[PDB]
């Protein structure tokens, strides 16, 4: 007291909220996943990408719910040991593995479901009917899926304040270490999320890429034979206008990647890279941006034979934003 009331409260909050989460996850499973498996709305492989590890994700939280209850029941001093048992060592590692799998596919999972609802009325009516079942507690499926992430972001907050309210030192170390683990996990999942969100997107572009032109120029482009972008970092993308001369302008979708800049022409579902002059592909290791005094909406990118690429955004703010991003990424790149 007063350290103790808070410590007990927080430990309570953690147990209760852990149960609610298991409960939801089970609803998600029972009312959505399993029935859809049985109605075979998707081929199963795919359902597994929408709910990447639901079955075992339920278990991991379940096992924790279980430790926490056993501990409460047998009394609360000491909780560190329990915490470390879920977030640290091998069980630590698994929890991460399982929760991050499932979290990464969130965005994917959602658009998949949205597509199907807007495309197939049998399925849309299914989801409605399911969403009206009491066990939903007024959450929609779209509300359910992203709770796993939320839950992960809650753990450091909860653990941080059990620790800072632990009087006895060696116990507070445990609880502190545990909390640290949770931030390690959160930080990793967050990353494995962007890695997936980028990946799927880059694989998308990579099969839509009309590569024929580089294989055709005598332009010693020969480095992009063969160009692969699936395993690279997508820093930024956006429509722009590409004033190849002050008489001719090209409509273009730009990808700013870790180390290359790509100016893509959109032609039906295709995306072309055409040498039309000035190349469409560019090694950033040399890049540099400038304002254009006669056009607050336009800027220049230069490759330090010049090599001038006059690009224009719709809004002034966005072209401020573009230069900002290029020069910054450009800078991030090291000289041998």
């Amino acid at each position: 007291p007063k350290s103790q009331v808070k410590r007990q409260e927080v430990i309570s909050e953690l147990l209760v909220t852990e149960a609610a989460h298991v409960r939801m996850l089970r609803v998600l499973h029972d009312l959505f996943f399993q029935p859809m498996a049985e109605c075979l709305f998707f081929p199963l492989e795919e359902l597994q990408n929408i709910f990447p590890s639901l079955d075992e994700l339920i278990e991991v939280h379940s096992l924790f719910l279980d430790r926490l209850m056993k501990r409460r029941q047998e009394s609360i001093e000491e909780i560190g040991d329990v915490l470390l048992a879920r977030f640290d060592g091998a069980e630590g590692s698994w929890f991460q593995k399982i929760s991050s799998r499932f979290c990464s596919r969130q965005s994917f999972a959602l658009e998949q479901l949205k597509a199907k609802q807007r495309k197939d009325p049998r399925f849309c009516a299914f989801v409605q009917e399911a969403e009206s079942r009491p066990r939903c507690r007024r959450l929609q499926l779209k509300d359910m899926i992203p709770t796993e992430m939320q839950r992960l972001t809650k753990y450091p907050l909860l653990l941080q304040s059990i620790g800072q309210n632990t009087e006895e030192p060696t116990e507070r170390e445990k609880v502190e270490l545990a909390a640290e683990c949770c931030r390690e996990i959160l930080h990793h999942v967050n990353q494995a999320v962007r890695d997936m969100e980028d990946l799927l997107r880059l694989k998308d572009y990579q099969r839509r890429l009309d590569l024929s032109h580089l294989r055709q120029s005598s332009d010693p482009l020969s480095e992009f034979k063969n160009l692969d972008i699936t395993k690279k970092k997508l820093v930024h993308e956006g429509p722009l206008t590409w004033r190849v001369t002050k008489d001719k302008a090209v409509e273009v979708h730009v990808l700013l990647l870790d180390d290359l800049l790509l100016l893509l022409q959109r032609q039906d579902e295709r995306l072309l890279l055409k040498s039309h002059s000035l190349r469409p592909v560019l090694r950033l290791t040399s890049a540099m941006t400038r304002e254009v005094a006669t056009d607050h909406k336009a800027f220049y990118v230069l490759f330090t034979e010049a090599q001038i690429y006059e690009l224009v955004a719709q809004t002034v703010s966005e072209r401020k934003n573009w230069c900002a991003l290029i020069t910054e990424t450009a800078g991030s790149l090291k000289v041998p």
